[PDB]
């Protein structure tokens, strides 16, 4: 309980919104949040579409990201903006200390790029907002008539936070000064605050709650006779009227000519001096050291990636998916009808279950809360189950216990039934960047198990104060057993819940096999899609139907049940242990019995044929390797042997670039959208990578084979994913097998960051 409260005080600051470029909220719900605005003002009509604040990705932005981050400790984040023609530095650092998760500083540096106007106007805008029935925060006003020429001083008081001071500080940069008519009455030009109160629920809507003082200052300037006769400069137009006060919003303004920077310090009163820049410095010094230290000591990358590019590669695409964490709360939008179509017992079961949907019973429940990584910064700022699963392998080796607190906040939303929705999307916020058609989950829709990965390479080492804490459920084996204990339980729920809402049908068709349990199929398949799976449009029996096997699905069951016993043995539950052995036991047989082909040689999904007999349907491709990349497979398996031949193949899966999802032999290749029907993915290479590495480092008649493809496999997915970075600045959703060109989405990190880890290697 010690630990955990450590964790609790530590983890509790960040800057949790990955959603935006830069902004702070706590591990809180309801709590005080911060957000940056930047925009250049060259006109009377520009800023609306030049100021930036949730993150996108367009000709617009060159790229950003973090070049450090530990949650722990804070960061540093770069954004090259080429509209705004400004390359700006957001420093983030924490400073434990009292009883309320300690202070934190932040310093915002921006400098005009070559091409920006070395005379720019650029606004600058910090957004405060806090939500609760009993807190309170205030503007201390300030002496001169019109606005600031020194620090802003927010002063706040919450439950949640206790008493806290929040100061944003005049800043270094020539703040420029107008001669106009309107300064008699607005000022020359100044840093200003506007305090404002809003009903909790719309805070976090920045963006229309800046417009709407903007809007009213313009309104006042044509009421009060200011016109095109002779009107005042565009920054003056856009400053607002200096109003501080006290609000559960707070917008802090300054526009700077040339480079500028400031800086934002949270102190926490119940802590012990409150916070200085000269402190903020000192941290940000502080941390980048411990963050190259631990670097090379967990992310020590072998041969031949050793030199310092691939370390500036692998620091890149490290700090990317760590950074990306952030905390979640609010409403989910569920369907809780559980209308019998989705039961999905007949043919033609997906127009059954469509029109259940168009019944529209889904409504919000909740809140809930999420502490996650996600995969994509721009396009989908939000948890994906079977993502995490991958987000946390490296995550993992930097800062277990940072991984296990990402695991619990996940198993805290399984429901009775043992189902967590595949994707969270929580609160209004969350919802702004998804079409509603689009938001509703599903009790039947699982997802790849693979947070179970995480925990089978904590319990390897689990068998085998920042410094102290990031360990400290491993080197207290007290305290790693008690976290298995608690978590096992729900383990074993959503096992359960797989096999119960999962289940093939065996025995209702002319299916021999050893078992007449062990079967599976996902729910929630439509004609060409099978979205549950992970693998979108990997091509699946045709028509789907409710005699489907899947050999995926039943991989990841065992998978599953694999660490059920390594966790069931060290809590000694040997009642379930045993219930564990037989059912292994009847997959591996099941595995062979259902979805080996003798013909093509691999493993493949089923269906039941016209006749009403089992027919197999084979397409080469990652679907095909499922119980290899999943280690289900004896290392002297004949079969395995096989698939080594399938995986080494150019003409099948082998691509200079990694392995194709999906064969150039098989006919659907290329066809549709392409998303998993021939593009490289970094997840399942990794899948592979770590799999061959395994055979190639045991004893058995595969070893060199295996050491083989290993040695390229490991060259040619590290290579491709660099090669690109160099490139273009970012790491991608996907990879060509033709050009080796990254493709889909940018900023996906995102699982192609298991890049750091296949360089760091000695799994
Ligand atoms: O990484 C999560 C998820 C993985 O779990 C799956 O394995 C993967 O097959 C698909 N991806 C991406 C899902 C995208 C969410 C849909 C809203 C995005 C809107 C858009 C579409 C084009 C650009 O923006």
């Amino acid at each position: 309980s010690e630990i955990g409260r450590l964790n609790n005080q530590s983890l509790l600051w960040g800057p949790y919104r990955p959603n935006i470029y830069f902004g702070t909220r706590p591990r809180i719900g309801k709590s005080l949040m911060t957000g940056l605005m930047w925009g250049k003002i060259e006109s009377y009509t520009d800023f609306q579409h030049t100021v930036r604040y949730t993150c996108e990705q367009n000709e617009g932005m060159k790229g950003y990201g973090w070049d450090e981050y530990d949650p722990r400790r804070g960061g540093i984040q770069s954004i090259h903006d080429i509209q705004n023609g400004l390359d700006i530095t957001t420093s983030f650092v924490k400073i434990p200390g009292g009883a309320h998760g300690g202070s934190w500083a932040a310093r915002i540096k921006g400098t005009l790029n070559d091409d920006a106007p070395k005379d720019q106007k650029t606004i600058v805008v910090f957004y405060v907002s806090q939500e609760g029935e009993n807190s309170e925060l205030e503007a201390v006003p300030s002496e001169n008539e019109f606005g600031y020429e020194g620090d802003v001083i927010l002063k706040g008081r919450s439950e949640a936070l206790g008493n806290y001071k929040l100061v944003v500080t005049k800043g270094k940069g020539v703040i420029p000064q107008s001669d106009h008519d309107l300064s008699r009455l607005r000022g020359p030009g100044q840093t200003v605050v506007q305090s404002l109160t809003y009903p909790d629920e719309v805070l976090w809507q920045a963006k229309p709650i800046l417009f709407q003082q903007l809007k009213a200052g313009i309104d006042w300037l044509v009421e009060n006779k200011y016109d095109v006769a002779d009107p005042p400069p565009p920054w003056q137009v856009y400053l607002l009227a200096n109003k501080p006060g006290s609000g559960n919003v707070h917008i802090v303004q300054k526009v700077f000519e040339g480079d500028f920077e400031f800086d934002i310090l949270f102190s926490s009163e119940s802590a012990g001096k409150e916070v200085t820049s000269k402190d903020l410095e000192r941290e940000v010094k502080q941390a980048t050291e411990v963050f190259g230290e631990r670097f090379a000591r967990v992310f020590d990358l072998k041969a031949p990636f050793q030199g310092d590019n691939y370390k500036k590669f692998g620091k890149s695409m490290f700090s990317n998916l760590i950074g990306g964490i952030g905390y979640f709360y609010g409403h989910s939008l569920v369907d809780r009808s559980y209308a019998p179509e989705y039961d999905e017992e007949n043919e033609g079961f997906w127009e059954d279950a469509a029109e259940a949907r168009a019944r529209h019973q889904e409504a919000l429940e909740g809140p809930y809360e999420l502490f996650t990584s996600i995969p994509s910064r721009p396009f989908f700022p939000r948890g994906f189950l079977w993502d995490e699963g991958f987000h946390l392998l490296p995550i993992a080796d930097w800062d277990i216990d940072l991984a296990l607190e990402i695991i619990k906040s996940w198993y805290n939303l399984m429901d009775e039934d043992g189902w967590i929705a595949r994707e969270q999307i929580l609160g209004a916020e969350a919802r702004s960047k998804v079409p509603k058609e689009f938001q509703t989950q599903y009790p039947h829709y699982a997802n790849p198990p693979t947070l179970f990965l995480v925990l089978d390479n904590f319990v390897e080492r689990l068998r085998k104060l920042d410094e102290t804490l990031s360990t400290a459920s491993v080197d207290n084996p007290e305290v790693g057993l008690e976290y298995l204990r608690r978590l096992y339980p729900l383990l074993r729920r959503q096992f359960d819940w797989f096999r119960k809402t999962q289940a093939g049908d065996i025995k209702s068709y002319d299916r021999e096999a050893y078992s007449t349990k062990e079967a599976y199929r996902w729910r929630g398949r439509t004609v060409s899609h099978c979205l549950t799976s992970g693998l979108d449009d990997y091509p699946r029996p045709q028509p789907p139907h409710p005699g489907e096997l899947h050999v995926d699905l039943m991989s990841w069951v065992g998978v599953m049940v694999k660490s059920l016993i390594s966790i069931g043995s060290l809590l000694g539950a040997t009642e379930d242990v045993e219930f564990y052995t037989k059912v292994l036991d009847a997959i591996e047989h099941n595995l062979d019995d259902l979805h080996w082909s003798e013909k093509e040689g691999c493993y493949c999904d089923a269906t039941i044929d016209e006749f009403e007999e089992h027919k197999l349907v084979c397409h080469k491709g990652y679907i095909s390797l499922f119980p290899f990349l999943t280690g289900l497979l004896k290392p002297d398996s004949p079969k395995l042997g096989k698939l080594l031949a399938l995986i080494g193949d150019e003409s099948e899966l082998w691509s200079p670039y990694g392995l194709r999802s999906l064969s150039k032999k098989d006919e659907f290749y290329g066809t549709a959208e392409n998303y998993w029907r021939s593009p490289v993915w970094i997840n399942i290479n990794y899948l592979a990578i770590v799999q061959l590495y395994n055979i190639a480092t045991q004893d058995g008649p595969y070893k060199e084979t295996a050491r083989d493809l290993y040695t390229r496999l490991r060259k040619n997915i590290v290579e491709t994913v660099y090669r690109n970075w160099e490139e273009t600045g970012f790491a991608w959703e996907q990879y060509n097998p033709e050009t080796g060109k990254g493709q889909r989405t940018q900023h996906f990190t995102g699982w192609t960051s298991l890049v750091v880890k296949i360089m760091s290697g000695h799994h």
